[PDB]
């Protein structure tokens, strides 16, 4: 017996084998618009009612039921027992939305539909059939290039991929929108700030959001001369062109939103150093705000670390990109000269790091 | 704040969105033969050593590392810290197998490679791109037929699918082999039995296994006249042709291995009734043994119920088949007249039901 003790070993194995089914079940739920239907019904909905709302063929009803059962077990729906109308139904089960599923209700600031649709789009999953060829080849490329022949970006730009591109940029907009919510949920981060520099803020889209929640904050959008060049306006809105590797505008705080996952530790350290100098005049009152993923391998929420590692693997297979771990984030901020830092989990699995001198 | 409280809602949502990545990571691990390599090294293996064993290009090494990190987090590998050979390596991490991964070592009775390879084969995953079309169409068919145009079985039989068919029948054999292990791990089930009837035992493949662990048990392979017709041999081996819906041979016990998930409750009840009569002469000493899936929705091992529900969904999308829940198994055995029953979990997520009169 000792050693050759299966079962515990098999349950674990199969559990990971069939994980994909849970994702496909969620995918279906959103592509069918179950949340919108129940929400529009605004009252626990019955299998028949939902079936009728989705205008499903009678043969597809029991398929809806099967998907509902699993999804309910996965916490995307709550089961209720409802009345019935006399000579029919007797005792029937009704379904209600749950916080997780409410995120799938469209026409709402919190809708994450487009994002889940892109994350589970065929162009995101089919490439995996080339994983073995990808591991054993001599060419350095993304798994997407290996399986498709072209890079992900070139694929979207094709003419026969017009719709695919609309979907992904809908997800992109949906992601930048959610930032607004991050601001709303973490006002204490920007509370005692008189000014802020949005490094690599491009045309000022993100600053605009910041201004929607904090109208009085003096924001200076910093980017390259060409990207900013002209642009002006507002007493609290600022556009200055320059090079973040040489110097970044002084302010109460420095925002680095999605600007460090593109640079290596060397280039990232210089940016952090220039960031510390830009707040240097505010002394121990200034702070650097980093918005990027941080994987906490030693976290107690194993599921969250796994989700983070999952995402990181998608960045690898699709773009050959990487996210940093909490420790390498620590090394970076300390090697830059800061005294402490505070990580705040945001948007499911992302992070908001507050760095203090 | 109340109601509009995200985060907890998002972490849950994304966790299910990106579940597929864990499956693809396991898929890679087996297609690369990481377990075989470490096992053949028979000592915790270093990233370099494994990289060299897999003969990976230098550019693919860091990809191996990324996949290893996640898989380790998912418990398929244990990290160790090893020596190093002087002027190189310094302190390097080594990887060891875990019970779950040891299941991937080939040339062993417990190897579940072929099974995981089929379960994660493109012919098993690509069809999901047609899920929306499948839900909204009027034709009753499997998701595989909807996306491919042909049934799963016809696909395997094609000439251009010779290899695909070898893979799936390797998985089938691998599954029937594992039964031998189920027997070894549950001898007390067949311990006090003098005889046994293997209903729908076909040509006696499964009885052969039963005879390997229990040489003295009198087994009578029961099936249709044509499938058995001739076949004879052995004092403890028996072949009798007939119809299980009319009557099944008497014996100390009746085995129903994968024979009930093909019949509806009506046909399944008749088979159970005829099974009770076949052991009727042994009184309260006889038993009916059912080997088929049982989903325990109220189980405390939520993960196992989810895995079972996952599998059940694959049977739906690929064959339009179904597995039963523990309660509907209960209704069946009680409506047949039995007094009690005992469910024993086997092979990861399957079940072995012992039914008593
Ligand atoms: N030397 C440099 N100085 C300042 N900005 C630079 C730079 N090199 C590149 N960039 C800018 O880096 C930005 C990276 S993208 C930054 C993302 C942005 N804050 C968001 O929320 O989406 C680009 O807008 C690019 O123009
Ligand atoms: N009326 C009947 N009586 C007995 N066997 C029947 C039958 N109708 C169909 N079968 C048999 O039902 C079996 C279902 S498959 C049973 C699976 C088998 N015990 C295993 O371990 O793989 C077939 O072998 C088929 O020949």
């Amino acid at each position: 017996s000792e050693e050759s003790e299966l079962y515990h070993a098999q349950i674990h194995l199969y559990k990971h084998v069939y994980n994909f089914v849970s994702s496909m079940a969620l995918k279906s739920a959103m592509e069918l618009g179950i949340a919108d239907a129940i929400h529009n019904h605004g009252k626990p909905m019955t299998l028949s009612e939902l079936a009728s709302s989705l205008k499903l063929h009678p043969s597809k009803v029991n398929i809806l039921h099967r998907f509902l059962r699993l999804l309910t077990h996965n916490g995307f729906f709550a089961k209720t027992i409802v009345k019935g109308k006399e000579g029919d139904e007797e005792e029937e089960i009704a379904y209600s939305l749950t916080p997780p599923s409410k995120l799938l209700i469209s026409g709402k600031p919190t809708c994450l539909s487009s994002i889940v649709k892109g994350a589970l789009h065929p162009s995101s999953l089919d490439m995996w059939s080339s994983s073995k060829k990808w591991f054993n080849e001599d060419k350095e490329q993304t798994l997407f290039e290996c399986a498709t022949g072209e890079s992900f970006w070139d694929f979207l730009n094709k003419d026969s991929e017009s719709s695919t591109l609309s979907m992904f940029q809908d997800a992109m907009a949906s992601d930048s929108r959610m930032f607004k919510l991050v601001l709303q949920e973490n006002k204490r981060v920007f509370e005692g700030l008189e000014s802020l520099v949005d490094v690599g803020g491009g045309t000022g889209g993100v600053t605009k959001l910041i201004h929607e929640i904090f109208p009085h904050l003096k924001c200076t959008v910093f980017d390259q001369p060409q990207v900013v060049g002209n642009l002006t306006g507002n007493e609290n809105l600022n556009f200055v062109g320059g090079d973040m590797f040489k110097s970044i505008p002084s302010a109460d705080a420095v925002l680095l939103k999605w600007v460090l996952h593109d640079w290596n530790d060397e280039q990232s350290l210089k940016i952090l150093k220039n960031s510390k100098e830009a707040i240097s005049h505010k002394g121990k009152d200034g702070k650097v705000i980093i918005i990027d993923i941080s994987i906490d391998e030693t976290s107690d929420d194993r599921g969250l670390t796994e989700l983070q590692l999952d995402y990181d693997l998608v960045m690898l297979t699709m773009f050959l990109g990487k996210e940093r771990t909490k420790q390498e984030w620590e090394k970076l901020i300390y090697d830059a000269g800061f005294s402490s830092y505070k990580i705040t989990p945001i948007s499911g699995f992302k992070s908001l790091i507050e760095v203090y001198p």
